[PDB]
């Protein structure tokens, strides 16, 4: 009933954007929120119902990079060059996988590949927070009713749930935008014209009286009182696109909130003095707050796949049925050629170009059990991007995941439903022609698969850890031993919510915006 309708992508909430360069931005508000992406939006627009909201972001606004706004954009905000001030942040882990973050208002959901899910319901009592789970709903309405829709049919994406069906991930669900064992259509932010939805339209549920967003806004520095008897959060130091540095600043019982990502959250908090004590030490940064974990416990669920190129064209789509186990989650992406690769969907960059139009068959490991950290670069310089190493496949349950969902993906490759994306009507799969490294080859031989598991994994893209809850953070997602300070972003949990987590870190921003107020209140 409650879900979004097609429509063009709301910027009304411009009239209350401004550039970082203007002075009169800074000064004291009720709240601060630093980074306005997924989370950071709709905690900023829902603390501006009540009380004074700066939200600062880094990025500049989407309407600067059109290829962001539709569904047919998506490949072309990754081929396109990092400049620095592009919408898509280029990196690689130390473990040398590529991947990427964004740098835009409305964080990730700006770039991202559009599917929408709710979290398993599991996943709450298995954080131990004490959820409110009737608001939990009510805020996921909130967002849906904004931004999200019910799928039109696009054919690969049926042939891929019928294939999913028939290897048996059971049961159809039908369409449903739970997180649940079996085959199903979930929701999408981009709309059925292909129109993208996402989190800056959240802004729109602002109080345009009480929120204020700077946009080419680098948070540099959080800053804290000086008596450290009662060590609380006062503000931030951010420079403008010029390089001019600016300050604002908290009051009262307002507070700061962190919610620049997995990555830009545990390395503010480390330029700031708030994390592992020899470690910042052994850079010569003042400890604020000692605290072993800041940075610690980054995951990056494996992304591993093969890509098949049919004798005939098939149609593009994006990404919308879902085929869900325990131990593994699959979807499949249908892909015009390039000549260009869209950074980071393959690894490297040395990997072979697809000439005809190819499907994506994508197979994810939940967890993972594998963790890795984020550390400083430059121990000033909040531009320079931090290091990452993810540490893949370090732990032997999610190689074994791994093994796994690559043999469903061949008990997929051998459906009725896929056959006639065959090359060769022969009886193996070898019939498919493939792009890139084939399935290995007997099913006996998981040293084959183990082999290929490591050889040929990416990044999913949904990367989460570095300020946990019950290390960094308690249940109330304040960073402890410090007032007036938390962290709302995909820093916060060390498991998936699900296989697609935009539609949990949607709902988290408002859920701990509305669990700031009522506490005040
Ligand atoms: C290519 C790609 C595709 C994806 N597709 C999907 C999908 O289809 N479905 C799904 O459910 N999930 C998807 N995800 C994952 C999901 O979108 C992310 O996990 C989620 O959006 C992260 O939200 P966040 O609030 O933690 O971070 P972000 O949304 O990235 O927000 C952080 C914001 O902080 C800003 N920032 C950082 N540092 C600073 C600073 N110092 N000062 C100021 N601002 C700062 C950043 O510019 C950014 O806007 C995808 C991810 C990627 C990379
Ligand atoms: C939803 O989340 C729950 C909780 O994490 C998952 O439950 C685990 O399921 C596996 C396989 O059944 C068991 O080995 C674990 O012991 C379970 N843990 C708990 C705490 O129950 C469940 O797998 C998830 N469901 C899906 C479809 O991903
Ligand atoms: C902010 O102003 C500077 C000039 O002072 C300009 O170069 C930059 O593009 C502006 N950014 C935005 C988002 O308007
Ligand atoms: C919340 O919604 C889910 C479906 O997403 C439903 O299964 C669950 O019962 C609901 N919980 C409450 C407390 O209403
Ligand atoms: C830290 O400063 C001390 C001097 O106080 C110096 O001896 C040491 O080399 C410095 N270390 C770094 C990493 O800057
Ligand atoms: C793998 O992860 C699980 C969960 O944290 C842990 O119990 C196990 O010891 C890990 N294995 C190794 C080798 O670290
Ligand atoms: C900074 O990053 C580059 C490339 O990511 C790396 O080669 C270099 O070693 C890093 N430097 C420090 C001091 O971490």
């Amino acid at each position: 009933h409650h879900l979004a309708n097609t429509s063009a992508h709301d910027f009304s909430y411009l009239k209350f954007v401004y550039n970082a360069t203007d002075t009169s931005l800074e000064g004291s508000y009720d709240y601060i929120v630093i980074g306005g992406g997924t989370s950071g939006c709709p905690l900023a627009a829902t603390l501006s119902e009540k009380y004074k909201v700066l939200l600062l972001e880094r990025g500049t606004i989407a309407t600067e990079y059109p290829n962001t706004l539709t569904a047919d954009g998506f490949a072309y905000n990754l081929q396109q060059q990092d400049d620095g001030k592009t919408p898509v942040e280029r990196f690689v882990s130390e473990d040398g996988i590529d991947n990427v973050r964004a740098r835009i208002l409305g964080g990730t959901t700006i770039i991202n590949a559009g599917v929408y899910a709710r979290a398993n319901i599991s996943f709450y009592s298995q954080t131990g927070i004490e959820w409110d789970l009737d608001l939990v709903n009510k805020t996921y309405e909130w967002v849906e009713d904004a931004i999200v829709v019910k799928p039109n049919n696009q054919s690969w994406q049926s042939v891929i749930g019928e294939g999913f069906l028939e290897a048996g991930i059971l049961p159809d669900n039908g369409f449903s935008l739970d997180h649940e064992a079996g085959t199903r259509l979930t929701g999408s932010t981009f709309d059925n014209n292909g129109t993208r939805h996402a989190a800056d339209e959240l802004l729109n549920k602002g109080d345009p009286n009480n929120l204020l967003v700077a946009v080419q806004a680098s948070v540099e520095k959080i800053l804290f009182s000086s008596n450290t008897s009662n060590l609380s959060a006062i503000g931030v130091i951010y420079t403008d696109s010029d390089g001019n540095s600016h300050q604002a600043f908290v009051r009262g019982n307002g507070e700061v909130i962190v919610s620049a990502g997995t990555i830009g959250t545990p390395q503010l908090l480390l330029l700031s003095g708030v994390g592992p004590e020899s470690y910042l030490s052994s850079l010569n940064i003042t400890v604020v707050q000692p605290n072993p974990y800041v940075g610690q416990f980054v995951y990056d669920n494996p992304r591993n796949f093969i890509n098949i190129l049919p004798p005939n064209p098939i149609e593009a789509s994006v990404v919308t049925v879902l085929g869900i186990r325990s131990d593994y989650y699959q979807v499949s992406l249908s892909s015009l050629p390039f000549s260009t690769p869209p950074f980071s969907l393959f690894p490297t960059t040395s990997y072979p170009l697809p000439n005809s139009t190819f499907a994506h068959i994508v197979s994810q490991v939940p967890g993972p059990l594998s963790h890795g950290s984020v550390t400083l670069n430059s121990s000033s310089d909040v531009r320079i991007a931090p290091n990452i190493k993810f540490n893949y496949y370090s732990n032997s349950t999610d190689l074994a995941n791994c093994v796994s969902g690559m043999k469903k993906l061949g008990d997929l490759l051998r459906t009725k439903a896929l056959e006639p994306y065959k090359a060769r009507d022969v009886l193996g799969i070898d019939g498919f022609n493939y792009l890139g490294v084939p399935l290995p080859e007997n099913q006996t031989d998981d040293a084959s698969f183990e082999t290929f598991c490591l050889d040929n994994v990416a990044s999913y893209w949904h990367y989460h850890g570095g300020s946990l809850v019950g290390k960094v953070l308690d249940d109330s997602f304040r960073v402890m031993g410090i007032k007036a300070l938390r962290v709302v972003d995909a820093s916060t949990f060390p498991y998936e919510p699900n296989s697609h987590p935009q539609g949990f870190y949607l709902m988290l921003g408002r859920y701990v915006g509305l669990q700031i107020l009522q506490e005040r209140s």
